[PDB]
């Protein structure tokens, strides 16, 4: 049963990467031309379909038929605005075939249209063969990564792209998570940990704040820039020089395209140099009108030229940190991913922002994602990962615990991940005037409304002395002992009367899967939720009725 291990793939916008976990080590597969990453390009000519390095190298000559940025369409509807705004930036065509987009090209003389998922399948196919060449055995099982903001639609389209290329997609995990996995930030289990994934690619920038605990991943917030990346920084260097030329020789090399191409390439190499040297040389023989161009930029002017672009970097970090509701100091880990994160200045800013905290960057930033996806791929096929046999780990709550408050809303008493033997208490009041009593109803789950969580038990507390709405004081208590049992009790603070219910939290009633499946939903609905997070107000208990009364309109 050793006919094909597991394959991890980072389906990136501009480039893609495929690695594999073999012999207790991750290995990033180089392609047929020696590259670790492969351009996500698919060119169509009158004699063949090109993919990867080969397609991209001829883009200059066959612009209208060399497609790229398919990841920006995947799962979307032709009328999506994001799509309408992007189309305006591409050489090739996008047509609307019954609601969904299709790139149209001239292939072998004929006009052809392709769904995005297919364009991607072509990328995954070259990726698949890259692996099969290295492994010498057919590749079938693969983990494909995707951005955290992607919606169900996009996830399924990314998944269809793999099955179209004969790939069985074990699972789709988020790029921020895959990154964390590559750095084994999950296997560090103990206290709850917050992780900020700082991803700066060739043209995409994404910030993610993850909370890991008990090997479970929850996406707290996402933020970034969908049109910012390395390319942009090179541009800053390219115009710099165009001007410098026009100023030295009173000649604008803009007319000539090849001149510009040559310029942009020289700058691309200089940027790389600048990440590890304080200067970079620029030598182009007969750049424009026979004129030779020989100069050199200092990291300082490079930084000066992208000054705003670089600092702007922290805004999405700040935003993300806010939407995640926590201070910079509450971040346990910072992870660097994306080629652009090699730029000294970017690192300086990120680190000076966190007061010198150490940055996780040892793993090639371009491979981190493909790397982790490869690691996650093994575990789902056969890989030693039983850390729960050394002694006694840290027992925390699997799912948030709580009670229904007027309106049918969830009010947590003990959020998930709280150490195990703890008792949390909170006070409530009646909703309407002279309320007979309150209905205590224990709920579990991570969603905002109780209808979206699981009901574990309920008990009433009658005998509340008639009082103006908001006067009675009921002290609810959630007590969880060592062995995991939950005891929910309510006390009317004006009399001493109480009532309790013991809930059997014992038995593997929740597998790793259930938790995740549920956390994923909570983040998939973080909006309807963070917005429903304003429906009513306060902590008051319903007139002794579960929100299982008559539902109304839309």
């Amino acid at each position: 049963m050793s006919k094909g291990p597991a394959v991890g793939i980072d389906l990136g916008t501009t480039y893609s990467c495929v690695g594999v976990f073999q012999h207790g080590k991750v290995e990033i597969i180089a392609n047929d031309q020696g590259n670790r990453t492969t351009p996500s390009y698919v060119a169509f000519t009158d004699t063949e379909r090109l993919i990867g390095d080969a397609a991209k190298n001829q883009v200059a000559m066959n612009p209208t038929n060399t497609v790229f940025d398919a990841k920006r369409l995947i799962g979307r509807r032709f009328d999506d605005a994001v799509v309408q705004s992007d189309m305006k930036h591409w050489p090739f065509m996008v047509v609307n075939d019954a609601g969904r987009p299709k790139v149209q090209v001239e292939y072998k003389g004929e006009t052809k249209s392709f769904y995005p998922e297919e364009v991607s399948s072509m990328v995954l196919t070259k990726m698949k063969e890259i692996a099969e060449a290295y492994l010498g055995k057919t590749v079938t099982n693969a983990v494909v990564t995707v951005p955290a903001y992607f919606n169900d639609s996009q996830r399924q389209a990314t998944k269809d792209a793999g099955t179209i290329a004969g790939l069985n997609v074990l699972r789709i995990i988020n790029e921020p998570t895959a990154a964390a996995i590559a750095y084994g930030l999950d296997k560090k289990v103990g206290a709850e940990r917050n992780v900020l994934i700082f991803d700066l690619g060739g043209g995409t920038f994404d910030v993610s704040i993850l909370t890991i605990a008990a090997g479970i991943f929850e996406v707290k917030s996402t933020a970034g820039d969908t049109h910012l990346g390395g390319e942009d920084f090179d541009n800053r260097m390219v115009n710099h020089f165009i001007a410098e030329f026009k100023r030295k020789h009173k000649k604008d090399i803009s007319e000539n395209k090849r001149a510009v191409r040559r310029l942009r390439t020289a700058c691309e190499r200089a940027k790389r140099t600048l990440s590890s040297s304080t200067q970079a040389s620029i030598e182009i023989d007969s750049l424009y009108e026979g004129i030779d161009f020989y100069t050199s930029i200092t990291r300082a002017r490079f930084e000066e030229l992208n000054a705003d672009l670089f600092r702007g970097t922290l805004d999405p970090v700040e935003k993300a940190l806010r939407d995640a509701k926590l201070d910079k100091s509450q971040i346990h880990d910072i992870v660097l991913v994306g080629g652009s994160t090699r730029i000294p200045k970017i690192q300086k800013l990120l680190q000076d922002f966190f007061n010198g905290k150490e940055l996780n960057k040892s793993i090639n930033p371009d491979e981190a994602v493909a790397y982790g996806a490869a690691v996650q791929a093994a575990i789902l096929s056969g890989d030693k990962s039983e850390n729960v046999q050394d002694l006694l780990l840290l027992d925390v709550t699997p799912l948030s615990l709580g009670i229904e408050t007027a309106g049918g809303v969830m009010t947590v008493l003990i959020k998930r991940n709280t150490t195990i033997p703890t008792k949390q208490t909170q006070t409530f009041t009646t909703y309407s005037d002279n309320q007979p009593g309150v209905l205590i109803q224990v709920y579990e789950g991570e969603r905002a409304m109780t209808k979206d969580n699981n009901l574990l038990g309920k008990f009433e507390l009658t005998g509340i002395p008639p009082a103006p709405r908001g006067v009675p004081q009921i002290e609810v208590t959630f007590d969880i002992d060592a062995n995991g049992i939950l005891n929910v009790s309510a006390v009317d603070k004006s009399t001493g009367k109480e009532n309790k219910i013991t809930i059997t939290n014992d038995k593997g009633r929740l597998s790793k899967e259930d938790i995740e499946r549920m956390v994923q939903e909570a983040e998939k609905y973080k909006a309807e939720d963070e917005k429903q997070r304003d429906k009513v107000s306060s902590k008051n208990s319903l007139e002794s009725y579960a929100f299982n009364m008559k539902a109304t309109v839309e």
